[PDB]
């Protein structure tokens, strides 16, 4: 009586539970609930994750199945390290991913690093830090990806600086240069020795050590694109060339089932009968308390002139529900009151939410996931929380720019370039004609930031 | 039934005031009906009250009567108290006026016409702008010439054209004498009270014999004066009742069921307290009010989705409740929301506030508030009661169920007319008892 043949449970791969191909079936299900859930609670993306994509994630899967932690692979690649030359070709790369700076930091650095192993045919490992565990489920099938506890170089790992003699780009400067591994400070201090880790030549030096350790807290997708080589390999990844984080993100991140019951109960409560959700993500930079009237100022200016909220009247609709997040309570507070006080113009009923007022790091995963599942998104200038957020949900958003002396900027906010994140500490070097260049102005998928004019990112 | 089975009148402009039957679509049905005597008594008062109103030529006549056998009598209720005060003290007032033929005129103080429709079918019930004692409400106490206790004193006591009446939480034997029968016969002669109150002063007046026998009739279910009496009384106005339909639609609508916590805590700090908090869980846990929660990883195997509606000046304690259903699964799988409108347009969201706790399934209160015992009243709901703590410990039991929906009163006399000396008068009659939150007061049950 076998059939599973005539009526197999079988699954389009290409389903919108499996994110159009992007994510691999036959997990299981119940260790990981957001996984194939993300469904039940957001639309689908219009952006479609390329073929070629797609079986390059099939074959990372491979690469990661045969020379993942606990492998015979693994165990015998691990042995290269114990000299500080080798003598030929191990089967197995590696870049291994500090867990270093905050959470927002670490999703975007993390999805680069991923990236970068793409495009280098090395394995991912991720130190697990004090909580990726927590935080993440695993997203290859099969294996997993965080490093094991007892790799040897891990008492290192905070340490490993500007000036150790395994830096690369000490090593540049100290003109000192086959490695048994090689540290890349890509912390956003770095500096111009460091920033060689973007030049072709330097990557087909790198290209041959077997070890990479990086330690990174920026978003340097961007500057890989300005590489001969990865270039042509990225075009063919991804057509649509701003939809880097939001495929390798979204492929990636997977909420524990302690995080996901945060996101789930929260929107069931609060957000599941709206018509319409609106994304507030406020973060204001400033050592004072606040909140700021004019920070205030500009989220009613910026939701009402672009149509994202109604105005009120002081003088059968669509529910709408706004959903704020932020270290204080006042911003919220004002619109919810605001909304209760006066009827709106158009007669649409509002209703204003916010999660959490200053488990830490699994409330805001859990509150970036909330903001991916809205309808339109009002982001702030220079947050990384807001970058995952409007990378996980597809989201192009509005930005809140950065005031200046306190004032409310005019205009208050405009829409962004693209949904991708920006990356704050881009070098602006050209490795050809060895010299100082502007790469916001050399190819037009590269851009300037619309909120941090020093950073770039893809369009 | 936009007339709450007869207590309301028909006619009325529905636009100048939506609430007053645009109100049906927010609450269940009451399950109680007034008597037929009651709705006779009210459509006779309304009579009353366009043949002696202001602006009447009745009135104008009696007024002459101040400057020194007629035909119209009134009571005069001066705005006092905070807003709860004012809601109980005036229901209170107008059942004088229903037990007397008086004419019930209200001083509009700060704010009543905001706050406040009109509630008799085509007169105005706010005493005139020019009615010459106006600026004479505020001195008005014990000590005042025409106060009825002041003349039991000096013993002073033709008729009398006019009588102030002191019913403060403050008063004395001299002012408790008003519910005595004899004393009543006399007042009765009176033409004009004034009255100053801020207590709910119903129950003793189910102890004066002759108001007995009116009262049995009005109200065959003792315990819905104020249920009846107030929704008749009270209908927000349009700006507050925008305060309630929107606050309503955009957080309270989509729920299977509604839970309201109304949380007073009578204390100098300002809080939040945990032993409050704890009170709050325990009460609504041990009640099958809300659901535990639980840090089990096993999860057992729709949900109906429960709305807690708190009012309180500080958020902490919803905050807490917030937390908590966030972070934690619920036991049973239900889907729990926490909301409250503010923490510290001021006496209209309060207004709204207790409005809104009219609208739940299941209310709790909070001992002594009459905050509490406006919204459950209006709401018909008998409350649960968070008893009062004292040396900041968690009450135990926490909570229990109130005898009656009623509000209680707070300064009742303990006197026996006729024997000339004190009594427990919460003990002559099953009907009139002492109050769950606060022993020495008097509620109807
Ligand atoms: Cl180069």
């Amino acid at each position: 009586v076998l059939d599973a043949g005539v009526f197999p449970n079988v699954t389009n791969i290409n389903s919108d539970k499996l994110l159009g191909g992007l994510l691999a079936s036959g997990f299981d299900e119940d260790s990981c609930l957001s996984r194939y859930q993300s469904v039940h609670y957001r639309k689908p993306s219009p952006y479609k994750p390329s073929s070629y994509l797609i079986s390059k994630l099939r074959n990372y899967e491979k690469l990661h199945k045969r020379c993942g932690p606990g492998t015979e692979s693994y165990k015998k690649a691990l042995k290269q390290l114990d000299q500080e030359h080798i003598d030929g070709d191990g089967e197995c790369k590696y870049v291994v991913w500090i867990s270093f700076s905050g959470l927002g930091n670490r999703i975007l650095s993390l999805a680069s690093v991923f990236l970068y192993a793409l495009l280098t045919d090395r394995v991912l490992l991720v130190d697990r830090g004090k909580d990726m565990d927590d935080l993440f489920c695993e997203p290859f099938l099969g294996m997993s990806w965080l490093l094991p506890l007892d790799f040897p170089m891990t008492d290192q790992f905070d340490g490993l600086n500007q000036e150790s003699s395994r830096c690369y780009g000490y090593m540049v400067k100290n003109q000192v240069i086959t490695l048994s591994h090689l540290y890349l400070h890509l912390v956003h201090d770095y500096g111009d020795h460091d920033k060689m880790f973007f030049c072709e030549g330097d990557q087909t030096f790198i290209g041959k050590v077997p070890w990479l350790i990086v330690k990174t807290d920026n978003y340097f997708v961007p500057s890989l694109w300005l590489i001969p080589g990865f270039d042509d390999e990225l075009n063919k990844l991804f057509p649509q060339k701003a939809t880097v984080f939001h495929h390798l993100g979204r492929y990636l991140f997977h909420p524990t089932n302690q995080v996901w019951g945060l996101v789930t109960r929260y929107y069931e409560a609060y957000l599941s009968h709206a018509d319409e959700k609106i994304g507030i993500q406020v973060r204001v930079f400033d050592e004072d308390p606040g909140p700021f009237q004019h920070v205030m100022d500009q989220i009613s200016s910026c939701t009402q002139k672009e149509k994202l909220l109604p105005e009120v009247d002081t003088l059968t609709p669509k529910h709408k529900a706004v959903l704020v997040t932020s270290l204080n309570a006042g911003y919220a507070e004002n619109l919810k009151s605001m909304y209760w006080e006066y009827p709106t113009s158009t007669g649409e009923i509002i209703g204003v939410h916010q999660p959490s007022q200053e488990m830490h790091n699994g409330k805001a995963l859990a509150e970036m996931y909330l903001l991916s599942l809205t309808d339109n998104l009002v982001t702030s200038a220079w947050s990384t929380f807001g970058y995952v957020a409007q990378g996980l949900g597809g989201l192009k958003p509005w930005i809140l720019y950065r005031p200046e002396n306190r004032t409310t900027p005019d205009p208050s906010c405009g829409r962004a370039m693209s949904m991708e994140p920006c990356f704050h500490s881009p070098p602006f070097y050209d490795c050809k004609a060895k010299t100082g260049i502007d790469t916001g102005t050399l190819v037009p998928h590269v851009r300037h930031c619309e909120d941090i004019s020093w950073g770039l990112k893809l369009v």
